[PDB]
């Protein structure tokens, strides 16, 4: 075959809809996710039209390579989609109803600034290249767009699956291409991170601060440096969950700022000990007593400085 | 082709059965598992019926694309099934017997609340979309549903493979779809976890508690902080076996509660030492002697508080 | 096509043979292994028989989908086999010679009780489903079963590749199925494990025992707890080589028993120190001197208790 | 089919262009990256030419296996490309316009000398083998070469995608082959590495240096050796991001040089302690006080020695 | 089709050549590597021969399934090769020129005795099975065997790609098979390993030896045991780069021998301390002073004992 000829000089509207049956494998590091969904297309090809009265049953089915079907292709995917054709129904008036079920690996970027309290807007871009004999445009059949009540993306809640109704079209290598935008919004399930990363990472920090109620370098070094080792256990665990962002993550800031509250603690401790060899135990254990508040304070300030700075 | 015409105005019962030949790769983190099984279908298409007497042999075989075969598709899979067709036998009266062997990667969620003492109900959902010319319904051929005596899902015992006989059917994008539910129940083999995770994780905790029979900060810090390091070895090992649940796991609770019995131990130790610089060795080593029971008690209580809270 | 009609009322013998060209990727954790082998089949279909004298060359070749070929399928595989057809030769008398080379991922379980001193019996099960018009049986063409002198399964020696000549056949969903059993026996190359896991894991234990010739808690805690950290390095390395068995592995026992000889060492040390604060340096360093033999003894006993218990 | 016959004795120019739709998965260790792009070809086959006036619409479409299409193949790929054919338009004068969209895994080496401040020149080599009946040459259709404003290669900025216009051609196994060179230049997003690797790796080093303001071996050993442990945490993390280069990386130098500033620190410390048993506390704590500047100096020198040496 | 009939009673020589376009992914652990190469075949089938003077152009091209092409198959591969056919040219005299480009994952074992200073001989074995009607033999077209100036196998230098000209042929399941042997020799790029594994692993050892210039058990235990921890960091990193060999690696020996120079160091230290409690500070610090040379000596001896033993 080859396309429907234009009765006027109009371009052909093709009526698209994506209905999600599964979302799975949101891979943060990779900035991807797998989807499994119906893709539903719908266009007018009068060449196929017919008389219901004489022909018998209302609507006519075709095997795929019988009729002309538009080159609808996903933009932002790695795996060029794996699809079964489900039904092709042609209505009396030459209007076609195409349905495939597909699954593909989509490549939408994620913004980690607010990790692990972030939300995202995933993107499934649909395209169609316009042929020789006529232009083609896509548009949204808002009733053939949805998702399942099953659909669970482990570690995220799912807000909306909507579609930007207006396809911005444009010239790509001499011909026109029409591009739609489907939008899956999600919010990270942050609960996990409290008792798995934050509360522990804090306890091991707080332990470090017990060297303010001690005056034994021999022991304080152990206190602070050992807990720094323990903290390092949890920096290398968090920084490889995520990709190398060229912008600062919020968790990453918190974590990096902690590397001072160890560094500076060592300084205080190293000083308190210094002065006590230099015999000013008054001035030494002024500092050390100060710290007992300075540290918890400057922390609760500076986490609130950051909190605001990031939200 | 195209479907059997409805003699009355009835829908079309299709007679389904899944017989498991292999279950494997239950992936906890992914919330998936691979299955390899016969799918057996069975429907009435009178167009194919015949006279055995004037025939040859009793029953007639067809190559797949010869006859009309219903669009039976798995719902909750990532890999749209890999299938070889095994036999299509048509009985004299137009009743078809379809058999394929398939294997697919199924995506059923697991509830980790009781890990690693949990059990699960896996789900293989079968669907069929209803065509223009008539509706289609599924139902269970209870004699064509089973599993092998071979079948072993490493790290789980397998209870039942049954099927919810009544398919709840419903409207999806204008047409009807009929959905069955096959149910594989399993229970985790928890033995591994005793001598691999729990008993060790306890010994390293108990060691921490030897700092109640000591009065040497210089050493006690080492005792408690080192064992905390060792414990951290086993938190990062358990917390990446599993997915990030937004609900509290039972193992996760135990583990998180342990991070206090290190934190609080440090407090006690830090205090006992504090008081000894402030000269109340009586009051100091009252506490220290108390702890010798307080800790083991509050633990056996609070593990039994949790145990109950989770079971 | 459809099968050879039975001249008597006999079932059809199909003459099977597997010749291994490669075994590779024995995956302990997965309980699998990849094989790459000739599958050779051989049956009598008189419909194909012919006159050599008049027809020309002695034996006739056919492209696969020309003749009737039996549905031979592997039972215990994940990847339903990838096969090239190599030759189909039909002898004058209607006897067919089928040869494919295949490769597949086989799923045979392994028994780890004796790891890493274990041996295994891998299993490649061949099946054939019996048709409508006649029954089918498999049997072994003992001269078409072997393996290469190349074949190396890294980390295992390979004993035998034999086949249980008698196929136990049986009824599966109304029809007969005939199942053969091919058996690849292997023994683990345990040498690696001596200087990589056992000898080191022992040295770090023996170091722990230097705290019996010391009377400095400050230091002994360090000695024992540090070496316990080092030992933990090698428990988490061994326990993820293997799958979670619900039965006790021999290596796992040894390892778990070691977690006492650290625990109990801490006890002794914690005691020796205790008594020295309570002023019985005699009784304290009686124990400590006892231990110097108690420990190495109770170890050589209890590894020999286990050794016998497991062999 | 078979090629266009040469009107003169000229070779055939084929007009190539690659338009990148996605770059992703730059795998440093593997020295690869996945691309997804239009490949656009364009040649003159007069056999296909026609009269527009009589034939109807201006330009003629063909299904792929209808016409002769040149054997264009990618050189430096692992996955021999996955391609859909998009359009084949033949202009009146026998000039063909071929368009496929492809995606492939490209194998271009990366130079890590300046990691993680490096830039790279990726390479997509296009080839065509020349046939019996005539020679074939490639050349660049500079207007059909570009990339998207979407295209993001996580962790890199993308400079240019250009093409070396002149294909160097040559004899390979008796016949000619013509090879083009497309060039994707990129620069690593180094920001991530400051607060994730460098600043921490420095703090843990600076802590080591607090043992110059201390005179307690018992503690200094702890200070220096513990921080060396912490540093080892970050050497094994960096050295497995990257491949085993046979040339010195810049990060690797820095890191390896740090292993001296621990080694030499131990020496100083071990000495200061030695002398203090030998009773020259003057000479001992001359050294120690010297070091307080020697170390930070020799570091700022030697990082600047290297910095220059590498840039 | 079916083969060329033998004019005499000779077997058919088939003229093979492999030209490497890419080698990549030498996987030490797996004992594999991916190759991407031309396979070029060449045989005499007179049935295809012709008269150039009357037929027109010198040489005739055929689509693959037109002519008889020999069953050439790779022996030692996991992935049964992925191939495009490039050209089939038939010369006037019935001699065929076949060319495919293929890529496959080859399974050649590597000998790790001398790791990481080893070299290897990779193996790509070509086979052909001999038919009913006549025998087939392979042989090398030495001018159609080579490699690219591009070809880079990251972490190895590439010496030669040659072919054992004489195919040893043999009987496999009743018929003859002819097997060629192509040989890719490579040498490991060992530079990486000096500043990444050996020099550090030595510094951490040398630090251990600073406990000979100290007489503080409290501290020496820390010195030696901590550095043993640090060394363990680098044993578990080296021992999982490589497969479990049943023979001793050279790196593995060095590493295992190091586990004594920690063990024995502990002994010395544990002794020096013992004697100081038993009051022979002379005899104690005789040993300690001896060691200061004993250790570095016995090391430079015993690494040279081994060096020789392995080379
Ligand atoms: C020392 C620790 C040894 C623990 C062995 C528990 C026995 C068990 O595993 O008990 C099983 C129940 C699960 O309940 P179920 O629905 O009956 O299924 C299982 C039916 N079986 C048993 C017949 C197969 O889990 C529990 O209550 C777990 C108790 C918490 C123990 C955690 C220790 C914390 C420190
Ligand atoms: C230091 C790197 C910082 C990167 C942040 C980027 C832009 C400035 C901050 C903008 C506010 C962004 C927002 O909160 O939405
Ligand atoms: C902390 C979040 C906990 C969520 C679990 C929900 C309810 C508490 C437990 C109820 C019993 C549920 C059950 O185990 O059957
Ligand atoms: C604890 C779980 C024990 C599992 C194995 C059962 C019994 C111990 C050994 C029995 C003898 C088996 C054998 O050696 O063949
Ligand atoms: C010591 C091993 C050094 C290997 C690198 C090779 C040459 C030295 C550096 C040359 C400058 C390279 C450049 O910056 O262009
Ligand atoms: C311990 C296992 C050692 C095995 C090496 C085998 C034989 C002894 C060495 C012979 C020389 C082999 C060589 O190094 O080229
Ligand atoms: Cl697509
Ligand atoms: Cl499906
Ligand atoms: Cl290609």
């Amino acid at each position: 075959v080859s396309p429907p000829p234009p009765i006027a000089d109009e371009p052909l509207t093709v009526n698209t809809g994506i209905y999600l049956i599964e979302c799975y494998s949101l891979d943060d590091k990779a900035e991807t996710f797998k989807v499994n969904a119906f893709l539903s297309l719908s266009w007018k090809d009068r060449r196929l039209a017919f008389d219901p009265v004489r022909s018998g049953v209302r609507v006519k089915t075709y095997e795929p390579e019988a009729i002309w079907i538009p080159e609808i292709r996903f933009v932002n995917v790695e795996n060029a989609r794996d699809a079964d054709v489900v039904d092709i129904s042609v209505s009396p008036d030459g209007t076609v109803q195409y349905l495939e079920r597909f699954s593909a690996r989509v490549l939408s970027p994620l913004d980690f600034r607010r990790y692990p309290f972030d939300s995202q807007t995933l993107h499934i871009y649909l395209i169609v290249r316009s042929v020789d004999t006529r232009n083609i445009v896509l548009a949204v059949d808002l009733e053939k767009v949805g998702k399942n009540d099953d659909v669970f993306l482990t570690g995220w809640d799912i807000e909306s699956f909507t579609a930007v109704v207006k396809p911005a079209n444009f010239a790509l290598e001499d011909r026109l291409e029409s591009k739609l935008d489907y939008q899956l919004r999600i919010s990270r399930q942050y609960f996990s991170y409290i008792p798995n990363i934050i509360l522990p990472m804090l306890f091991i920090l707080f332990i470090s601060w017990t060297a303010f109620w001690s005056t034994s370098y021999e022991a304080n070094v152990t206190l602070v440096v050992s807990t720094l080792i323990a903290h390092i256990a949890f920096n290398i665990l968090v920084e490889t969950n995520l990709p190398k962002t060229p912008y600062m993550t919020y968790t990453g800031a918190i974590i990096f700022m902690i590397y001072l509250f160890y560094f500076v603690a060592v300084i205080e401790v190293t000083v308190q000990h210094y002065l006590k060899v230099e015999s000013q135990p008054a001035r030494a254990a002024s500092i050390t007593r100060a710290s007992r508040i300075a540290f918890p304070v400057v922390f609760l300030l500076a986490n609130i400085i950051l909190a605001f700075l990031f939200f």
